[PDB]
């Protein structure tokens, strides 16, 4: 073992490695994006899609609020406290500041994601991307904004996060990247366009609230291989290519 | 009438039905597909789609778990439960197997569906098709699985059937399939893959649960003239083709 | 043990009490309740019997 | 058929019966008692026991009091009724005559009963015989008052009724009988005497409370072939006795 080019079964891990890295990058692989959203409180809601060709991720603004299954949420509060961001003084709420909205989101692709693709609609609490309708595009193209989340020297990820610290921070948010295909085969052309609308049936989504970054970390990042970068920027992910 | 070749009555039932058949079967027709999940206490939720050129059904493993409406449901202990499937040891619940979870499932197309077409993702707790991403392909295709539905001779619909008698069976599950087309003509082709896409919009979705395999087969298979195949192996439905 | 006392009761918990005496109703004579449900979840699945060693085997009676 | 010694089926009908009705009465078979409890809403507790050798029923006062499964039973008021009636003014009641206390009690025993063997011991609500324990014998041998249930000239059973009109019939109740046994071997001498303990740990019981005496009619005496007399004085049960 470990002495010449006869150690197959070091020859075979670098290749089962390898061969994971790469079928993820091929056509017939995933792609996938994670969106984060942080909560006073320290609990963090993630959402999950994975599909083929293409993947993404829309939510409006009472859907990214913290919502504690089985406990009290301040339900009757928390629906006129979002009658009053629709529109100023619109509401009834008993509260200035409602501690469940969202402080911060971090977006996270796949390494499978062709950057130059990654599409962003951020919208006002109504879901309108640039104040009125009539004067949006309907999306904005952020990847240059994404970081690459780094181990052992390769990149496991993508990362965007940005803080909504203030008042007026009230967002709606979708996301959206392609596969990678540095091919030309262009896979929504005809001869396979159904494929790519049959993916968006089969797209797997996920969703839960952890209650505390240590947790997401140890008990979902963790034990899928996914990539994380932390608010202590640390990156999580495990690199395959070529590795043992 | 029933004597000679101008019992038109009987010439024109026969067409009625017929044309049903082969309208279903056209272009112009609806796809659809059923996803039926059991449960311990012997009721059964059902999710169909109708759509046309292609359908499909895709939910997480919390979506396919019983809910009562209206009922207690155990929430918070249902929520630690799901904590625990979707890492060991990750959740706090009071109970070691959750009679929420599905016993088993069947999908069952219409028969305007092409079986050639048909793809599964039957992901993880996480909604991972295959261990881990890096290694997923994000569909099988399970065509060849699917029973023919059959009354009178005829075809009525295509089932695929399958237990999840295990403690380990903690599934998320999306499926899909393509309308039927003999001819050579693209339907998203350039010249018509804008309806494509708005046949994703105008696709409609039913939900319910029924307390009862009988209660199913009797106020939502028969009424509405769907296949359906028992838990005792009896085909339901309606042959049309050639047929008063 | 009645056929009530064997049924799972799941101590300061809910045990959705009025459906399940429904349920015994329905169990006692066929349609002889009004249940919201086709098989309890309280039922025993199955039953093991042990004795001690200082049983005589010969003497068992069920 | 029904012409002569040769109708087989007719013979084999009237044995398969007369059977039934002699393996009854047989050492090797049960004996049975019931008690049933009437309520003024018109619902009725019963309270059976079966099985070999001997059988009986030993209820307090406060067992013998209605209690309706999963709805409101008063239970605190009730508690206090029970402190007031097992001492006069010794509770803190808000009511004069709890609606929960039993009206009549029937006591029935299986036909395979021997009605000299029939003991009481009705109590009062602290659970003693006769006043003071000092001065009680344990039990009244009751048979004498027991009425023969008759139905197509067979006694299907044996009644004893009896009302509880008064403010002050407040009780504790338990009755026994042995089976019949018109042999000179005794089942309780040494050969059989541990058999005879056996049958202590294996009679079953069975518990219930329906909501009308057509419903105790109609769904518990009917079905399982008991006899039955109701408050009109009709006879219920089935003659096997040399019968088809």
């Amino acid at each position: 073992a470990g002495t010449s080019n006869r150690d197959f079964a070091g020859r075979e891990q670098r290749l089962f490695n390898s061969e994971q890295y790469n079928y993820n990058n091929s056509l017939n692989g995933e792609v996938s994006v994670w969106v984060y959203a942080y909560y006073s409180d320290g609990s963090v809601l993630v959402i999950n899609k994975n599909s083929q060709y293409k993947v993404g991720i829309s939510e409006t603004f009472k859907a990214l609020k913290e919502y504690r299954c089985g406990q009290h949420n301040d339900s009757y509060d928390e629906c006129e406290v979002n009658q009053s961001i629709y529109y100023p003084n619109g509401g009834d709420a008993r509260k200035f500041h409602s501690n469940a909205k969202p402080r911060a989101i971090q977006i996270i692709f796949s390494p499978s994601v062709n950057v130059r693709t990654i599409k962003m609609a951020k919208g006002n609490a109504v879901s309108v991307p640039d104040e009125y309708l009539q004067r949006s595009h309907p999306w904005e193209a952020t990847g240059i904004k994404y970081r690459k989340i780094k181990r052992d020297g390769e990149i496991v990820g993508y990362s965007h996060y940005f803080e909504l610290p203030h008042e007026y921070n009230s967002i709606s948010l979708a996301v959206s990247g392609v596969h990678k295909n540095p091919s030309s085969y262009n896979v929504g052309s005809a001869h396979n366009v159904m494929d790519v609308f049959q993916s968006c049936d089969l797209a797997l989504r996920f969703c839960n609230r952890y209650w505390a970054e240590l947790e997401l970390v140890n008990h979902y990042i963790s034990p899928n291989a996914y990539p994380y970068l932390d608010i202590n920027n640390h990156s999580y992910g495990v690199a395959l290519s070529n590795r043992q």
